């Protein structure tokens, strides 16, 4: 014997003690059970858990991001909501909290007396340091922000902060002995409500913490007007003017699991039936969101109207959002540093072959881009919501996912007119005019028609791309109505899925039978080239690429072993109405007209991103003054390896700068429909993160 409960870790005794009665009533309703271990602190219940001593602990973001960190790298579970009912939220405001009767602004605060939450607390340190950082005249590593900060403000309470070096950190704390300026309740001026008694007892001038504290501890209405709030465009206004003059929205505080064996079926499990039970108002025998009139936040924030399931893609840095995760990152860096990292462009890499020539690239750029990578797009989108990677150029099917994300589409890959020019010196404005969808067969196969290609072999570019799957795909899902897109087709090569599939049957991996059906140049049958291989050795019967394509990899145009013979006449594309047409007629003779790939980036690096790729193209691109002298940008000849071997350029986008103007109403139309069938993880990440 053991136990068989979901181990809480308990960060104080009053913790412990709560610990212990929600152990209790879990066991007095016949509920799932939580034990209970006991640290003096969050990073010992950060430890604990890793080492599995605790199942979990609710955590601060400034704590998210600590704990996700290897050698931790704990997850964040479920999530705390706020608000109300009917105005849930996962989120909370960072503010900053004054007394009326003073005019000084967040701009005037060097010198006054400041009141904390905690050290590396979100709304008490990581938020005001970073929004004052630009007056701090800090000199940056290794002299801590610390000692900048202690400089700044006269005195002030910050728990957790060192007493012996930053004396004047602990200075206003009220705890006696050597619990003064204590990272816990021994020290009255510590969490919010420490930290509000601080400003109200007229400790310090300015207090900061959440929304929220005021209106929890002020119950007269008329108490609550002593008090102010500090607005970033150095405005005063009440209180309730929140949602207008906060210094930053964050991530509610979140229960954090082991990302391996983590257990957080239970944990979630526990949570729910425990806030059924003995959540917001009902169960005066526990309260899961009340404290002893001792206490304040024990285990939980008080007054927290229950979790919220945190999506299994997310990790402590998509938790955080780009925009908060690096601003803790930042706090650690001289600024010449951040300047550095703002003005380089970091690219996205899918797979071994494109890390190459990015890397290639990178050499040549003269420090402007750098690179990272991933082994699928999805990783790679997940590496620039995080901010650890800014850009990559995407299918529209990824132009839909990315913006969905928050991504916008930047600059799209322009390719040979429907002929306006030649080498087009206007490649730059002269606006995208789309790519056709079109599906291939041998030209043998007299018998083959659109109308007869179901239960045929199919050879695809990967899931999720517009002219080898939402194209097809969507065309045959309207027909039918099946979300069985297994049985479409009775053996695909469709890089992307289930590698037991029938839908990866006909993959064939790299070199060595590694790499089956992975969805990265990894894969022989993969993206353009290797769909229309598929179809080029018998594989599959039809390819679902672009027209381009086959003209690229017949006649010479591609002389690798498996191409080197075939010719454009082999071929013959289907039309929807029942024909056949040789190679050449696509445009009276395509499934549909495609998005332009676009390359995608954060709304904060649009600007910066541009500069970098025009100038960057200006000397590797098509007629670009290094290519082929050099480099050229968009040749990987026949690869399609970051940029599709045909991009004239990269163009301007003419206004349409959102993923739904960028793809059009039909198209957004068209992936939601099929996007229902089956969402993604990471779609399933961003609903959570967006909300
Ligand atoms: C920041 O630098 C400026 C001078 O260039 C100065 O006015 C200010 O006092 C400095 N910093 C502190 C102590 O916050
Ligand atoms: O459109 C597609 O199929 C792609 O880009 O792979
Ligand atoms: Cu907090
Ligand atoms: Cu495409």
């Amino acid at each position: 014997g053991r136990r068989r409960s979901v181990q809480w870790c308990a960060v104080s005794n009053p913790e412990a003690t709560k610990c212990f009665q929600w152990q209790r009533n879990m066991r007095k309703v016949r509920g799932p059970p939580v034990s209970c271990l006991k640290r003096d602190s969050p990073i010992q219940c950060i430890q604990a858990i890793a080492e599995n001593r605790a199942d979990a602990v609710t955590l601060d973001g400034g704590f998210i991001y600590e704990a996700g960190l290897a050698p931790y790298k704990l997850r964040p579970v479920a999530a705390e909501v706020y608000g109300t009912e009917r105005q849930p939220r996962t989120h909370y405001y960072a503010v900053a909290v004054v007394k009326k009767g003073g005019s000084f602004q967040l701009n005037e605060l060097q010198g006054l007396k400041s009141c904390h939450t905690g050290l590396r607390r979100t709304a008490g340190w990581n938020v005001p340091i970073g929004t004052l950082r630009p007056f701090l005249n800090w000199t940056g590593p290794p002299e801590p922000i610390e000692a900048a900060v202690a400089r700044f403000f006269s005195a002030s309470c910050v728990p957790g902060a060192d007493k012996g070096q930053f004396p004047n950190l602990c200075r206003l704390c009220a705890g006696t002995g050597e619990n003064k300026c204590a990272f816990s309740s021994q020290e009255p001026y510590f969490s919010y409500s420490g930290a509000f008694k601080c400003l109200k007892d007229g400790a310090g001038d300015v207090a900061f913490i959440r929304e929220s504290t005021v209106f929890e501890d002020l119950s007269d209405e008329a108490e609550r007007d002593e008090y102010e709030l500090l607005c970033p465009d150095n405005t005063r206004k009440p209180v309730d003017k929140f949602k207008d003059c906060h210094l930053a929205r964050v991530p509610s505080h979140a229960v954090v699991a082991r990302s391996v064996n983590g257990k957080e079926d239970a944990i979630w499990n526990l949570l729910r039936q425990a806030q059924e039970k003995f959540g917001k108002d009902k169960s005066p025998k526990f309260q899961l969101f009340g404290s002893p009139s001792g206490q304040k936040d024990l285990l939980f924030k008080d007054s927290a109207i229950g979790f919220s399931r945190v999506p299994p893609r997310i990790d402590s840095g998509l938790y955080l959002g780009s925009g908060y995760f690096t601003a803790i990152q930042n706090l650690r860096k001289s600024e010449e540093e951040v300047a550095a990292r703002r003005a380089r462009v970091v690219w996205c890499a899918v797979g071994e072959q494109e890390l190459r020539k990015c890397n290639q690239w990178s050499g040549l750029s003269e420090g402007s881009v750098t690179c990272s990578s991933a082994s699928t797009t999805e990783d790679c989108i997940a590496l620039v919501l995080k901010g650890e990677a800014d850009a990559m150029s995407l299918d529209g099917g990824y132009v839909y996912t990315a913006g969905k994300c928050g991504l916008v589409p930047v600059l799209a890959e322009n390719y040979k007119s429907q002929q306006s020019s030649d080498p087009d010196p206007n490649c730059v404005d002269r606006p995208v005019e789309g790519y056709l969808a079109v599906a291939v067969v041998r030209r043998s196969d007299t018998s083959l028609t659109w109308n007869s290609v179901k239960g045929k072999k199919s050879c695809h570019t990967a899931v999720d791309r517009t002219a080898g799957w939402n194209i097809p795909m969507g065309l045959l899902f309207n027909q039918t109505g099946s979300c069985k897109f297994d049985e479409y087709f009775s053996q695909s090569c469709a890089p992307g899925s289930d590698p037991r599939s029938n839908l990866c049957a006909l993959c064939i991996g790299d070199e060595q039978g590694e790499n089956k059906c992975v969805p990265n140049s990894n894969e022989r049958y993969y993206g353009y080239t290797g769909a229309f291989r598929c179809l080029a050795e018998n594989a599959g019967d039809v390819a679902f690429v672009k027209d381009v394509t086959v003209l690229q990899n017949t006649d010479g145009n591609n002389n690798e072993a498996w191409a080197k013979d075939l010719k454009l006449a082999d071929f013959a594309l289907l039309c929807l109405d029942g024909k056949r047409k040789p190679v050449t007629e696509a445009r009276s003779c395509h499934l549909a007209m495609a998005p332009n790939h676009a390359v995608v980036s954060r709304m904060d690096k649009v600007e910066r991103l541009k500069q970098v790729l025009l100038h960057q193209q200006a000397k590797f691109g098509r007629n670009g003054s290094d290519c082929p002298d050099k480099f050229c940008l968009f040749q990987s000849e026949t690869k399609n390896l970051l940029f599709n071997d045909n991009t004239e350029c990269l163009a301007r986008l003419h206004g349409k700068t959102t993923y739904e103007k960028y793809l059009g109403p039909q198209y957004v139309a068209g992936i939601t429909n099929l996007k229902k069938c089956s969402t993604s993880p990471l779609l399933e990440a961003c609903e959570f993160l967006r909300k």
